[PDB]
């Protein structure tokens, strides 16, 4: 009975409005098939839609990863197993060549072809390359990612494998081989004679090979060549120079030699530490409880290890380090004696330093061996090697004590028996002495052999190589059966996965189908019952009569 | 009769007034389909069928949650199946090499594989995920929300799976395999404590092992060990007995230390060639440029070496030897003044020996190891070794300066300093150090890796850990069970309830058509008689008749 001014057909123009966002949501949710459109949603289903199908993309790419890795896995396995082959073969090869029923030409003819072998595994381990990369060329790994997360990787090892790896270098089977040699040669003994026979024995002449004087250079290497040793020396360059103590005795221990030496180098600092012309050394100086570093510069400015700093020496009675003292320039010689005084030490790295009065005692010396020698070649010493003392005067075996032998010094010259059949024996009583051979190197060794240039132990070195070859396939194996089961696993988890981020995506049409057929009823429902509602006003004007 | 005054439309107003609500709800129920829209309906009506939506949604999710819980079940099952897997091809392995017609090559490729597939294992065990989730990598539980009401949860276990859990921490068939180490467990270092940090460093502190202090035989070890050592001892059994001298410095040369002496055995060489009660040693006797050779026992009679000539001391003026002599008997210490006044030597093959006066000089001595060992075990001597000096003053280490190291002595005590961090490194600067480990035989080795002899029972072990994953999958499958039934009863549950809450809600279609019809008939059958109403006052006009 109001003129449209409070009419209800309002209230059915809300619920319209009220239904026509679920009918607009319901057509988009049929439309797109996927629970979750906009962040007008569950935004949190969302985020976690959008994880997990990065997940499952990074899986599938990881799984291609692996299968790749298996392929280059598989190729080199390949090349290694035809590698095998050939070291087979040549193995092969090896074991017919050791029969002495061969001729040169024979064995000429093997060594060819083995090194026709040889040249074809270097080839094949050269040539062998999977995508631009060299498998067998370089001792490198090769990482696998398999997993979706950064970091998570298969290494897969690749050794270096050709002829210089296995070894061999060079298999050489047709050398000259096992050589008789020849006899003792009595005529050939050209040594000192000497009718000693110190055994008494009649038939026997004692023979000396003399002029076997080891020279100065030969006993420093002989003492060089033991650990442990001991050389008692003076007039050294730099300490010892002025000789004022003899026994130094070097404390060779384990390198080049050390010393030890009382006040003698006071001024032989700048000569010491400074071989060269400008050379200049880093040492450390601390007056006890102050350590400062500082640069030594024949035995000038103790410039501080600073950029640029120079110390200034001061402090007189006390005598510390201060860059900015007000009275004259430091230089080496009179803080040997304010350390001295003081009893402080300067200890460097090639020598711990300490002074009593105005001369630095030396502690902890270590002078270079070539240095040494080429100092102490042509001056007395008494150079000593293990359970052995050896005196030298200016001059090489100035006792004559010292011998050369095959390889060693001996203090005993090399003794030859001769005996009454014509035979050189080492000892007087033939029935010890092993009597001396001659032959293809002089210096009449003890040997009925020559050393053979072929390889020494063939079979041996072939099953090594033969070993190395199978323990990097077993590696290989291992690895390709491992990233196998990788992919499995892949697979079944990004199949997990992907079930997984459908259970919260991808709305069920069976419940969307029935809301669409609510909305568009209650659409049709709404749409009517609002005609009928604006088909009452007129009820107004009928009353009117009008 | 009267003018609108007590008008009779006014009832009419009224009624169409009382239907118009009715006609506005019935319209309004048709619009939106539900039986209650507000509080002027059933309010109960509408509590009970909010707290019916919740429920339903309620359910809806914890459905949804039980099949994200059976996914993360399926793919943990997955991961525990390829493990299995793994697990039975180590047990095929492990049959195949207990057998011993294999060679040490064979039973190293096993083990290399076996130990390939076991770190497969780990490397399943720890990459394996769930949305950012390690299923395997800890003993914790997941709850999972499958009811309305808070509190009402399902519990799946997961255990940590790897090769220290399953047990046998390196399978370990062949030997010579490696186990981890443990951590540098700095709780465990009760050594001397120092807080002396030489390099001044405020968060290190320096933690010595004393009480390493090696015994004398030990250092009798030490010194034989090495060859060429210097050991000077006075106060030795037979030679140095008396001690005349001191510095004896036995002069190890090669093998069991000699020794140089003055006149000091005079009578001791009773004792010393002859150790026991009743030893007799053969010796040989020269005056000069003439050998003669002679038996001695106990300083007695000077038996000659024939089979039982006896030799009896002569030559008063020239001491001469006869086997039939004309003179009193032959005494060691007759013989002794014989040779001191003659010059003659009596070498003898251990030691060679002359005299002068009434005392024999020593040599070239050669006392024997074992029995220098146990004659100085107790006693003051200075041995030392390769460039290192070494006291010792009736007890070991006088000076405190033996320390005994892993297997050699030093003279510095083995020296661990622990860092800020609680790490324990063997130098302060962390960048050097190599960071101390410890495990399965203590002394703190720096060492990842202890050995470990092969197993007992292989096949029993891998049995257990076959018995643990079997477990494990047994309780996940009961727990997978479990959901699916779960799922199915919130199924049927949440149908059931969608059933109720539609029973309340959703007015029947059927009467609310029948009520906008009545409605709609009596509200035009009111306007009408409305206007019927109307149409009667003007009767009194009508009497007007103007």
């Amino acid at each position: 009975q109001v003129i449209n001014t409070n009419s209800l057909s309002l209230i059915t123009q809300n619920n319209i409005n009220k239904n026509q966002s679920a009918l607009s949501s319901s057509i988009e949710r049929l439309s797109s098939g996927l629970r979750i459109n906009s962040a007008k949603d569950d935004a949190a289903g969302q985020a976690i839609a959008n994880r997990f199908t990065s997940n499952i993309k990074g899986l599938t790419q990881a799984a291609r990863n692996a299968n790749d890795g298996i392929s280059v896995a598989q190729t080199t396995e390949g090349a290694l197993s035809e590698i095998n082959n050939n070291l087979q073969r040549i193995r092969e090869l090896t074991v017919q060549a050791s029969t002495g029923t061969n001729s040169d030409s024979d064995l000429d003819s093997i060594q060819d072809e083995i090194k026709s072998r040889l040249d074809e595994i270097d080839r094949v381990s050269g040539q062998t390359q999977f995508n631009g990369v060299n498998v067998l060329a370089k001792d490198g790994s090769m990482k696998i990612q398999v997993g979706a997360n950064d970091g998570q990787t298969i290494t897969i090892d690749l050794k270096k494998i050709d002829s210089d790896t296995l070894g061999l270098n060079g298999f050489n089977v047709n050398g000259k081989g096992e050589t008789a040699n020849t006899a003792a040669t009595l005529k050939d003994m050209s040594g000192f004679t000497a009718a000693a026979a110190p055994g008494g024995t009649v038939g026997v002449t004692q023979y000396t090979d003399k002029s076997a004087v080891a020279s100065s250079v030969d006993i420093l290497n002989a003492v060089a060549g033991a650990d442990g040793n001991k050389v008692t020396t003076s007039a050294d360059v730099g300490f010892g120079t002025p000789a004022a103590a003899v026994t130094y005795t070097y404390n060779k221990d384990t390198n080049s030699y050390s010393a030890a030496s009382d006040d003698i180098s006071s001024a032989n600092l700048a000569a010491f530490l400074n071989p060269q012309a400008r050379d200049t050394t880093k040492a450390t100086v601390t007056i006890g409880g102050k350590d400062q570093d500082v640069n030594i510069d024949k035995s000038g400015n103790l410039t501080a290890a600073d950029d640029g700093a120079v110390l200034y020496m001061d402090a007189t009675g006390n005598l510390t380090k201060n860059n900015a003292g007000g009275d004259t320039q430091a230089t080496l010689a009179k803080v040997a004696t304010a350390t001295g005084a003081k009893a402080a030490t300067i200890q460097t790295d090639k020598g711990t330093f300490t002074s009593d009065g105005t001369a630095f005692d030396g502690a902890s010396m270590s002078i270079d061996a070539n240095t040494f020698a080429n100092a102490v070649k042509n001056d007395t010493y008494t150079a000593t090697v293990g359970a052995k003392t050896y005196s030298v005067t200016t001059g090489s075996a100035a006792a004559d004590t010292a011998y050369m032998s095959n390889g060693v010094l001996s203090d005993t010259p090399p003794t030859y028996y001769a005996q009454a059949d014509g035979s050189i024996t080492t000892t007087e009583d033939a029935a010890a002495g092993k009597l001396v051979y001659k032959g293809s190197d002089g210096k009449l060794t003890t040997d009925t052999t020559s050393k053979a240039e072929s390889t020494s132990d063939p079979l041996a070195a072939l099953d090594d190589a033969i070993s190395q070859i199978d323990k990097f396939r077993s590696s290989l194996g291992a690895v390709q059966n491992r990233l196998d089961s990788a992919v499995t696993n892949l697979n079944n988890t990004t199949t997990n996965l992907s079930e997984a981020q459908s259970r919260i995506q991808d709305a069920d049409y069976a419940t969307e189908v029935s809301n669409m057929s609510k909305a568009q009823i209650i659409q049709q429902a709404g749409n009517s019952v609002l005609a009928k509602a604006n088909q009452v006003p007129q009820q107004v004007l009928s009353l009117l009569q009008g």
